């Protein structure tokens, strides 16, 4: 569905992981670290999005090693791991580009990233986010949480800038 | 749906893992092991759970590093693996703390579970536990094994308490 | 649903693996191998199967250890893999216990099992079983490959015998 | 068949790997790299319709060895790899064989794969193919990607062909 908002202002997309970029319900590796999943339609999104000059960003509790390394691999530069308190890094995120939140869209699924959605422009969440999420969303994908909400607003906001041909 | 029990009694929740807390269908490790899934979303109420003081364990047959390491993570401190009959581990647990059976949930879906669930105070079960698990349950979760079932509960019981943080 | 058929006269039950017990589509293992998936609630019910008395069989074109070590851990003593040709292995399996075709239940999902599921007195199928294979069933369960319909058959056939609970 | 096409006419049938014949969605690799799924009853089909005559390729941009091993032991003599521009991957197998256009069946997921679908016979989708991709699919598939949809139009085809 369309978003409801200017996304001509967005400059900046930033994700949570867990349930956002990767599946809420993933397999345990041996070793007992969460084997993340993520999702080609989004992939090839993410790296156009990187191509075309908007600032992307993941923000998880996380070290996620695996999915640390596939976003880099897809160009992503600003990849906050470990972020026990997201709205700090949320700011860092902002501030290193000289953003205003009015330009950043986040996108989470679950308690931890309500406080960034409170404060970015374009909060967003996933189809099966938790109710809490939701209220403070002010757009929730078609798509559940590791299966293409990720495609789903970085398409939007390409297509807006006239950046997705 | 609100679970039909004064959850306020709740004191303690304890799960099995197959089929509850990771999924009924996984992948099979070459080893011939199968390898569990975890939920994030059952994760973060789990955490949240112990750091409020509810009491939390597992209860599972299988033996696998990867589990109890995950739920280590999560700060469970009553991991029953290896568990041979349940209702021992059942009794092991809540003795530990002093409680009385009204003050425990306990979440199961199949066979092996159901005599623990006879004992408990509050026997659950996901939507797609077995007929006979579902006939001694006083709640069914509106989320299947594995996919969040753990993350109803928890968060009800949570809530009743005025824990939810 | 239930099977139309004399289950106190199944004295045997025999599976393909992949696409019955296991799901149509798995991961693929970086060795260029397919993993499997397994069920728990197949496998609960499959070794009580075997502690009841039961034949119980698998009949698969795969070679792998994992499948071997897996369902050998089951108690599953008659494993027929890297079968080729299907007919000769089920015929193997019914005259190694002197049974007749209609005690016998056997659980396919595509072309290559219809040469048995036209021998045995009692062919069924997983709900996403294709349609040749659904023609020549008896049964059709309500699970699809790989998520149950193995426990499905397993636990109507005990409860016929009384060997359930 | 229930496709809108002669199938009869399809000598040769070419698949994208990510989205069709794997699934969108899939685990990582603790190398950061996507672990594909297979489906099985896309294999039967896939090694039957080689048996049969009917010529196959796989076309991906990605380079794993798993992948290649996999669709190698199913009899796959065409395996395009490493390729980023699939429109050339098509031409060629096109032309390996001298097959003209209306004789090849692709079936594609997303924007990558819209030039060849412009250019073959017979351009397919999976069912949760991106809406661009699906606009120019003759035929969308009843399944998801990854979850069947090449048995659907492999097993099609070989029926066609009285090949089945
Ligand atoms: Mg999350
Ligand atoms: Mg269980
Ligand atoms: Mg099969
Ligand atoms: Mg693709």
């Amino acid at each position: 569905s369309t978003i409801n908002y200017d996304l001509s202002r967005i400059k900046a997309l930033a994700f949570d992981v867990d349930g956002v970029l990767s599946s809420t319900t993933v397999p345990l590796h041996p070793s007992g670290e969460p084997m993340r999943t993520v999702n080609i339609k989004d992939g090839y999104a993410i790296q156009l999005a990187v191509k075309k000059g908007l600032h992307i960003a993941i923000i998880t509790g996380g070290r996620t090693e695996a999915v640390r390394i596939r976003f880099a691999a897809l160009g992503v530069k600003d990849l906050y791991m470990g972020s026990a308190v997201k709205i700090h890094d949320y700011r860092n995120f902002r501030d290193k580009y000289g953003l205003s939140d009015d330009e950043i869209l986040y996108m989470g699924d679950d308690v931890p990233d309500i406080e960034v959605m409170r404060e970015c422009g374009l909060p967003c969440c996933p189809k099966d986010a938790v109710p809490e999420v939701k209220s403070v969303a002010k757009y929730i994908s078609y798509a559940d949480g590791g299966r293409g909400c990720g495609r789903d607003v970085v398409e939007q906001v390409l297509k807006a800038h006239g950046k997705w041909m």
